[PDB]
DNA sequence: CATTAGA
DNA sequence: TCTAATG
């Protein structure tokens, strides 16, 4: 957590390279598991040997282990950090849309700049169209503050929509956190669920609604229950406007709701942790249901929920304010 | 890890 | 169809 931490740092760095500035899927994979398994090791490493007794550690990340220890550094890393090419897809892939593909794809072709993407318009699609102009504003945090006014907003139309609808804004947000990075909207509704063979429309209704209304500013994508979009407040009496906010509304089969919900809802570790239980508890989660454990070593079973709470009695727990969920 | 775009 | 990008 800090005894090894330089080398874990280093490696990911190491690794985060091979994959996004090369194609070394594999070599990036490397460095991954590497730097899981250093990060777990009680010790602090002295010596690339020492870290050589590990597993995936080989010779050449021992090398590069001893390099780091040995001076405060490393060149291959110096290298990198340097090199313009390289620098250019970090950058380019901050564009929503943008993907290391793109982004060497664009490089390649001298597209290296905000600039440069500029210039290009037409070498860039919907997606990155959107992401290009909004990429001040989808850097951006959002204040609760906002995510309170947003929020309202929202399970307003939903509400006039269809007063049969049930919205949750999951994430951080739910979570307390003073910020967020996006709005996390979970869908569901009665006439949807697990075999109801859909209602699109479930999903369109409200985008439509949103959008009439001026909350939904543009598509990023939309599909049958995963729309994925921008968003903005009013801009209040003048003076100041607000910034381009991405979005994301999906639907759900109501049959599976609060699952989805408690998991989206976090936190990584809350989960993971709560799910840890589940297991000795008897039982399974994951982001849809929760089944019961047979001894034959596995097992099925979807036991019915109604609330966060059904998937808290089941495995015995403590109810667990979100605000609390923290881990 | 599943959904969406797109070509 | 596959391939990429988001989450
Ligand atoms: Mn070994
Ligand atoms: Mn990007
Ligand atoms: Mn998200």
């Amino acid at each position: 957590e800090t005894l090894n931490g330089g080398i874990t740092d280093m490696l990911t760095e190491l690794a985060n390279f091979e994959k996004n500035v090369s194609q070394a899927i594999h070599k990036y994979n490397a460095y991954r598991k590497a730097a899981s398994v250093i990060a777990k090791y009680p010790h602090k490493i002295k010596s690339g040997a020492e870290a050589k007794k590990l597993p995936g550690v080989g010779t050449k990340i021992a090398e590069k282990i001893d390099e780091f220890l040995a001076t405060g550094k490393l060149r291959k890393l110096e290298k990198i950090r340097q090199d313009d090419t390289s620098s250019s897809i970090n950058f380019l892939t901050r564009v929503s849309g943008i993907g290391p593909s793109a982004a060497r794809k664009f490089v390649d072709e001298g597209i290296k700049t905000l600039e440069d993407l500029r210039k290009n318009e037409d070498k860039l699609n919907h997606h990155q169209r959107i992401g290009l102009k909004y990429f001040g504003d989808f850097e951006k945090r959002i204040p609760r503050e906002e995510m309170l006014q947003m929020q309202d907003i929202v399970l307003n139309e939903v509400k006039k929509v269809d007063s049969e609808y049930i919205a949750t804004v999951c994430g951080s947000f739910r979570r307390g956190a003073e910020s967020s990075g996006d709005m996390d909207v979970l869908l569901t509704h009665p006439s949807f669920t697990s075999e109801s063979t859909k209602q699109p429309k479930l999903l369109h209704q409200v985008v439509e609604q949103l959008q009439k209304v001026h909350f939904i500013t543009d598509t990023l994508s939309k599909g049958e229950t995963k729309f994925m979009g921008v968003c903005q407040l009013p801009s209040k009496n003048d003076e100041k406007e607000y910034p381009h906010r991405r979005i994301d509304i999906r639907l759900i089969p109501k049959d599976q709701y609060y699952c989805g919900v408690l998991y989206f809802t976090g936190s990584d570790i809350f989960n993971k942790n709560m799910r840890a239980h589940a297991l000795e508890k008897g039982f399974t989660i994951n982001e849809y249901t929760i089944r019961p454990l047979g001894v034959t070593g596995v097992a099925g079973e979807p036991l019915p929920v109604d609330s966060e709470k059904d998937i808290f009695d089941y495995i015995q727990w403590k109810y667990r304010e979100p605000k609390d969920r923290s881990e």
